[PDB]
């Protein structure tokens, strides 16, 4: 009973840059440029290389505790990022596993669009709640905005 939440977002930053900074360096940004969304990531070790895990931890006031993500390999030339949320967040209820695939696209006059693919893997019970898909899509849009204005404020970081 998986759900295919194929959504997307828009950013003024070109695809490549948005990737090297908002998708390749979110651990040294999300918290800095977005201390309101992330607090610090812990793991990124070298145990599985392509497909390792990470422990993202938000600041207090969170209804959850943290979130482990699976890089599931990563791209670069075509700006692609196949990762997962697995354990972490509102786990339980009706959402145990979650595989997300992202694909940035550069436009001749539209900056870059982030094609997000939230594949939810719940376990029977009720179906994924769009509202829930929105909360996560909310932290994702806010972060994109953080790394979006971080490149301009700083000296063109990730250039």
């Amino acid at each position: 009973g998986v759900f295919n939440y194929e959504t997307e977002t828009t950013s003024v930053i070109p695809a490549a840059r948005l990737f090297k900074a908002f998708i390749l360096d979110g651990d040294n940004l999300f918290p800095k440029v977005a201390p309101q969304a992330i607090s610090s990531v812990e793991n990124i070790e070298g145990n599985g290389g392509p497909g390792t895990i990470k422990k993202i931890s938000f600041p207090e006031g969170l209804p959850f505790k943290y979130v482990k993500d699976r890089v599931d390999e990563v791209d670069h030339t075509n700006f692609k990022y196949n990762y997962s949320v697995i354990e972490g967040g509102p786990i339980g209820d009706t959402l145990e596993k979650i595989s997300n695939e992202i694909k940035i696209v550069a436009t001749p006059d539209g900056g870059s669009i982030l094609k997000i693919s939230n594949k939810y893997h719940t376990k029977g019970d009720h179906e994924v709640k769009a509202e829930q898909v929105k909360a996560s899509k909310e932290m994702g849009e806010t972060l994109l905005r953080a790394v979006e204005s971080y490149l301009l404020a700083h000296s063109d970081a990730y250039n």
